[PDB]
């Protein structure tokens, strides 16, 4: 028992972290096989970031200008290309620590672990969710660009995110491993609107099921609701509308606890309308939305 | 910017995780050099745990009874000894992935990362604090025993905790790597009182400084207080009394933000007396005490 915001073990990803330097800028790269992936803004100076012409900036760069270092050993760059907002540096050596991996584009509301790095060295790991507005509320300082988000299934690392920038609002934006930004963001030093964010309803419900499993039951009530009625409350409190797909994904937790999904929705409706009244759920005084139904089942069963 | 409950990268520790089986019981072991460390209750059956005589139970065991497996390879056990509540199994092979390491006994209020494991395989990593009452609020299921807590400085892993048991209250108890329990706990299936816990005052203040650094400033006020006055409020709200040692450790954060430690205490006093009034601090609706002043400086500076 006990419920924690758990990240995946970061070992397989630590073994891929490298440092990439181009001119004056240093950031993190991800070495998989004979390719080093990093944000393309490594080629910019501070002056360039206001409105960079990446195609023109990359044209002035040669393979020998990209300095790639894995710990204390230097990698020889034999090719360079830009794919969307990432640079792919072909190196003459395949990473011996390359794990089984995939590049995946996660859906908003899905979770992942981030291995925050500086100068190609890992500093820490934390679990986070891709917000419905395609931002992440991470912990990243100058030099953290190129740190990646991932999930691990058995022995396969699914890379889903690469960190690129901090918006003026202090929230973070980045790309999938093909360099496509999540959301409307562009890699330029300009004020950029992150849309209206919402609370991930299915994740809050999954976390209410984790609470019941772990003993916190005070919020359970004598009520039920319908998808329509619950969604009128969800709209009022800026929660994602709940669908039958969400109900179906909550099936295993509903089956394990014996609490019908619409009964749990009625509990959530009462918590939204009355607050927590100074009480806590799983050590939190707010409704947690960074645990997916799969995360809850994984943590409550012990998947390694 | 951004503040997250960050765990250390777990790679160095993943490389040490092994599975230890004795009779019918399987749990996790930590392989460092030619020694495998695991909880001594691996030698007990379910019937034994009510009141085990470990010295007698271990006497019926030989080196060949301890089955140690690192992934898919079996380790040859050439020695066995009990030190307090841990068994040390000497193996004929030094772990090639043994990092630079120390065994340390942490102080209550200090933090550490846990690599939760099952059958010698890592499932996840999370940051937690050793409560003032010497328990941890972890996330551990059956099979997690032998999972360890650690901190990492540069390249050195300081192992501070090994998981042994879950109290009937759902909180966790374990030992240092010399097998000495933190707190009054014994390794037997008996109801055991965890003392009155308190909130780690210095950590809450360190986290209030992290909030100001990251932009959350609404709680700052026009007041100040004294150590004596603040401690009368701390006693009323079950907070650890603040000492000059705590004030001194907050020196760097006080210097960075320009907010005197006693001024921050006055902010904490007002938050304790009036609550958060439905507002949040760093995404939390309660006062967070699992970040030490060193954690805050490390996260806000980017130590790798
Ligand atoms: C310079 C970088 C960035 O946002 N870095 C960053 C990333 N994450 C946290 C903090 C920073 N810090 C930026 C200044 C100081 N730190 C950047 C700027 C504009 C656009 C793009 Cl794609 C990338
Ligand atoms: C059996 C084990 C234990 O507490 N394991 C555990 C540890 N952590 C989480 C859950 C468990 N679960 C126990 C039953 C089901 N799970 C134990 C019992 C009595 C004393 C000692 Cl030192 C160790």
């Amino acid at each position: 028992s006990g419920f924690r915001k758990m990240a995946f073990p970061s070992g397989k990803v630590e073994g891929c972290m490298v440092q990439v330097t181009c001119g004056t800028t240093t950031l993190n790269g991800l070495w998989l096989d004979d390719v080093v992936y990093c944000p393309r803004h490594v080629i910019c100076t501070s002056e360039d970031m206001l409105n960079p012409n990446y195609e023109d900036l990359l044209i002035r760069k040669s393979n020998h200008n990209f300095l790639v270092q894995a710990g204390n050993v230097q990698l020889r760059v034999i090719g360079h290309s830009m794919q969307n907002c990432v640079l792919k540096l072909k190196v003459d050596t395949a990473n011996p620590k390359t794990p089984k991996y995939k590049f995946v584009r996660i859906q908003p509301g899905q979770t992942f672990s981030v291995l925050a790095c500086y100068n190609g060295s890992p500093s820490g790991v934390y679990q986070c969710a891709m917000r419905p507005n395609f931002t992440i509320k991470g912990s990243f300082l100058n030099g953290s660009c190129g740190s990646v988000g991932f999930n691990i299934d058995y022995d396969c690392v699914s890379f889903c995110y690469m960190h690129h920038m901090e918006l003026p609002t202090g929230v973070h934006a980045g790309t999938d491993l093909e360099g496509n930004f999540y959301g409307p963001f562009v890699d330029r030093q300009t004020a950029q609107a992150a849309g209206t964010d919402t609370t991930i309803t299915v994740n809050v419900l999954a976390w209410l099921y984790a609470a019941v499993i772990n003993g916190d039951r005070w919020f359970l009530n004598r009520f039920t609701t319908t998808l329509n009625d619950f969604n009128l409350v969800a709209m009022k409190y800026n929660y994602e509308p709940l669908t039958q797909d969400h109900v179906d994904i909550l099936g295993p937790l509903s089956a394990q606890t014996g609490i019908a999904v619409l009964d749990m929705c009625a509990s959530l409706k009462e918590l939204l309308q009355n607050g927590m009244n100074g009480r806590t759920i799983l050590g939190s005084a707010l409704l947690e939305d960074e645990f997916t139904p799969f995360d809850v089942v994984r943590q409550c069963s012990g998947v390694t």
